[PDB]
């Protein structure tokens, strides 16, 4: 019997309107059952209903029409499609146009064992005893393994949920519990309140022995934090923070959140970093869960920064949703800017502003590759639409808004926002959707935002000064007839004003209003965009920060060292000259650019690790100590100062002690055996303790010690500066161990598996462990993370994208190629693959210059 559909997209002509969804999960056997009843209305005559369902058994499907007396009930023959994981219902007789009819489906599935769909937690009790839990993750195609639905987001729909579970479990869900009522079997059935119009991957549902704390916002929401009984005193620094966000939120868009509650649960075992479903936000531990004695700076500010993404959903994803996953970004770029606008506002402590531009960065290192893709892009199946989920949605999606928001200005960028998700309310939306809200406030906001979203990459703009004229022109960056609006902004040694020219073509030219000493286009790093100087423009530029640095901000400072080390590798600078700038930083004082100093000249040496360059390996190492050797030496080893100086200590201490700077080392070793003695009672400053572990762990005895302590921590920072200290080890067997723990999810949690993998394929002696491992181990690890999954792509890239031989580009053309239909096609393969062909090029160019230069 032939299937009655052949397209991956489901019929537009049969709409659901509402959900009734009971579901009862045995914890004891890992079996759910389930009854969906969809209240449908055909737009045209058929007999033939399509929707999606994947691994569930269904045991009998009826199509009603009208209720009580004027009840019929028809019997619906089932076929199914697994490999486009739709089922069709075949009806007796064609459904009327216009009328409303319900879909009666009653299934079973088994929980899942991965982290998506309806799936299986695990902990242990502080006494030892395993705990189970069956908590949900449906974004992007997964609400179809826990229910049959029309599984698209543009099917928008009511859902009411109930749940039946045993008396010593708590179930919640997206809406407040209405009324639980006692059912056969001894079994108590929830009844949660019908949600709002939503898409089907919003549908969330736990069934646990979680505990909870609340607090109620001045509009009157309950916010809730749920967690194990064990983490639960860790939950009311994310309780303070999610209230104080969503009266942000409501006051900033004058919308309010529309649900009575809002809830955030820490799930044991989680795969991305938080997922935000309606009324019910889901994170992983370390995403949600402080401790004031334990928990890092940078762990607080991810919290903060983790709960203002969920929250912001609320509205850009929820309240309005992209019609397709081609938009995707539409809901990731907006969230991860709206982290950066709330938490400036709500924890101005935290100076967030400053850290943005650092996520531009990110998304150049994969948006300079051929293989990336435009921000609007087509994607059909499961494993593309999950390739989305990536840096060029979520970083240059916020970028290209940051810059958007600077040209228009904050007030006419904040009234589009607020027009848009007003006239969006309930609804989906496309890019010209978004644009239509922008310029109805910005006459030029359609052709400006199509240049940044259809098109991939990035322009160069080039400086040539003569006089008071000041030439610009724009090309495609290219690493080894585009054309874009670039809202360019600059200051002068004349006016540390923010000038702004908006370059529409391939060159322009402005009038300066007198001669100048200096020009620096890009102010903050506001744009999505590089910045040559021709002639003498960049001795003037390196000039200029070794003279007086502070006469630019330390966001420029960072976007002056970033640039020329990527114009390195297009032949626009040499490797001396980009080299020779970065010696300012022996009197730089500022995280951005210190950082940005380590994101340039760190990835160097990861390739000389993995080739027969120990010399200039070694020497390089030592260049990059005594560069940094002043502020290495001023640092505390304390937990004093703001965010930044404990971020900054935290990873200069950590650098100086991997590169075995005898000062820092010796200091480390004492804090690890006074520690030790004490059998880890003693308290490290937290600031310190990645520098201690990972000096602790290279003895047997100080790995061992460090393992102990991981099987009892409750800590979140504790526990992943355990693991990174004993992925740093050089005993191949226990990196082994690591990876053989990890993947089978026993010691140590399979959560924690892909950076336990990217920390091994990092490790200077480690590296060709996670490699192999990935090769022998790769279907395991798709039918667990999933093709296409951001967790796929970085295996993929933390194995494989530091190699630079053309014997390693084989190994990983040829390994790829062999998995056909099961990972030969992954974007992040393209993307690893043209990583070391641009690593052999950059190393046959370059090395010889760096020796070279290491030695006057
Ligand atoms: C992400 C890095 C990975 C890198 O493999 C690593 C582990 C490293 C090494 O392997 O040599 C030495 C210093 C720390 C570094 C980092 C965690 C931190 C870099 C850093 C800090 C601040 O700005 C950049
Ligand atoms: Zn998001």
């Amino acid at each position: 019997t032939p299937f009655p559909w052949n397209k991956i997209r489901l019929p537009e002509y049969v709409i659901p309107v509402h959900y009734d969804l009971l579901i009862h999960a045995q914890l004891t056997t890992l079996t759910f059952w389930g009854t969906t009843k969809v209240e449908i209305t055909a737009s045209q005559p058929t007999s033939t209903i399509i929707l999606h369902s994947h691994h569930l058994q269904i045991s009998r499907a009826t199509l009603r029409k009208g209720a009580g007396e004027r009840l019929s009930e028809e019997p619906l023959q089932v076929l199914e499609h697994p490999r486009q994981e739709q089922i069709a219902l075949l009806a007796p007789e064609p459904l009327l146009v216009g009328l409303p009819y319900t879909v009666v489906i009653h299934y079973a599935g088994q929980l899942s064992e991965t982290f998506h769909g309806f799936y299986k937690s695990t902990y242990r009790t502080k006494e030892g005893e395993l705990r189970i839990l069956a908590s949900t993750q449906f974004e992007p195609t997964a609400a179809r393994m826990a229910f049959p639905c029309f599984d698209e987001p543009a099917f928008k729909a009511s859902f009411s949920i109930k749940i039946r579970r045993e008396p010593r479990h708590l179930a919640i869900s997206n809406m407040p519990l209405v009324k639980s009522v006692t059912v056969a079997e001894g079994l108590i059935e929830d009844h949660f309140d019908v949600t709002v119009k939503m898409s089907t991957y919003l549908v969330a549902f736990i069934i646990s022995d979680f505990e909870s704390v609340s607090k109620i916002t001045k509009s009157g929401v309950k916010v809730s934090v749920y967690a194990v009984p064990d983490k639960i005193n860790q939950a009311d620094y994310a309780l303070d923070a999610a209230v104080t966000l969503l009266e942000f939120y409501e006051d900033y868009f004058s919308i309010p959140y529309p649900l009575p509650k809002q809830d955030l649960a820490a799930i044991p075992d989680f795969q991305s970093g938080a997922m935000e479903n309606w009324g019910l936000t889901t994170y992983r531990e370390s995403a949600l869960l402080f401790d004031a004695e334990k928990s890092s700076a940078s762990s607080k500010l991810g919290i903060t920064m983790t709960v203002a993404h969920e929250l912001a959903h609320q509205w850009f994803g929820n309240l309005v949703t992209m019609e397709w996953w081609n938009d995707l970004w539409l809901n990731e770029g907006f969230a991860k800017f709206m982290e950066f606008v709330s938490v400036s506002v709500t924890h101005p402590e935290l100076k967030v502003g400053d850290y943005f531009f650092g996520k531009c960065f990110d998304a150049m290192e994969v948006d300079a590759l051929q293989s990336s893709h435009p921000v609007s892009t087509p994607v059909e199946n499961p494993a593309q639409i999950r390739e989305m989920f990536d840096d060029v949605s979520y970083d240059k999606g916020a970028c290209i808004l940051n810059m958007l928001r600077e040209y228009l200005s904050a007030d006419a960028f904040k009234s589009g926002i607020v027009q848009y998700l007003q006239k969006h309310s309930y609804k989906n939306t496309k890019n010209e959707d978004l644009w239509d809200s922008m310029a109805s406030i910005g006459v030029d906001v359609k052709t400006m935002m199509n240049t940044w979203t259809l098109q991939k990459g990035f322009p160069l703009i080039t400086i040539t000064v003569r006089g008071r004229n000041v030439h610009m022109k724009q090309e495609h960056y290219m690493k080894g007839g585009y054309l874009w609006h670039v809202p360019l902004t600059f200051i002068t040694s004349k006016s540390d004003m923010v000038h702004r020219f908006l370059l529409k073509t391939k060159t322009d030219v402005l009038i300066l209003p007198e001669e100048v000493e200096w020009i620096k286009f890009n102010v903050g790093m506001n744009g999505y965009y590089i910045v040559h100087y021709e002639d003498d423009g960049w001795d003037s530029l390196t000039g200029l920060l070794k003279g007086t640095h502070t006469a630019v901000s330390s966001n420029d400072r960072a976007s002056l060292i970033n640039n020329a080390f990527q114009l390195v590798s297009i032949g626009k600078l040499s490797i001396e000259k980009a080299l020779d700038l970065s010696l300012y930083l022996k009197h730089e004082t500022e995280i951005m650019p210190v950082f940005q100093g380590l994101n340039e000249l760190i990835p160097m040496y990861k390739l000389m690790e993995k080739r027969d360059m120990n010399e200039v390996e070694t020497q390089f190492k030592a260049f990059l100590i005594r560069l940094l050797r002043d502020l290495i030496d001023k640092q505390t080893w304390t937990d004093e100062g703001s965010v930044s100086e404990r971020m900054l200590r935290s990873q200069l201490l950590l650098l100086a002690c991997v590169h075995n700077y005898q000062p820092c080392v010796q200091r480390a070793e004492g804090y690890f055996r006074k520690w030790k003695e004490s059998n880890g009672q003693l308290s490290l400053p937290v600031d310190v303790t990645l520098a201690v572990f990972a000096v602790g762990a290279q003895s047997t005895e100080g790995w061992d010690f460090l393992y102990s302590k991981y099987q009892f921590s409750l800590s979140s920072t504790e526990k992943s500066q355990i693991e990174f200290a004993l992925c740093r080890t050089q005993n191949k067997e226990k990196l082994q161990w690591l990876l053989d723990e990890s993947f089978k999810g026993d010691k140590i949690k399979t959560q924690e598996f892909p950076q336990i993998l990217t920390l091994i394929g990092r490790n200077p002696v480690g590296y060709p462990l996670a490699w192999q491992f990935l090769r022998k181990n790769w279907n395991k690890l798709v039918q667990k993370f999933e093709l296409g999954s951001s967790s796929i792509a970085h295996m993929v890239m933390g194995t494989t994208n530091q190699f630079s031989t053309r014997t390693r580009l084989e190994e990983v053309k040829g390994f790829f190629s062999s998995l056909k239909e099961n990972g030969s096609q992954l974007r992040c393969v393209q993307q690893t693959i043209e990583t070391i062909e641009e690593n052999i090029g950059w190393m046959d160019k370059n090395f010889d210059k760096i020796r070279v230069w290491l030695q006057s």
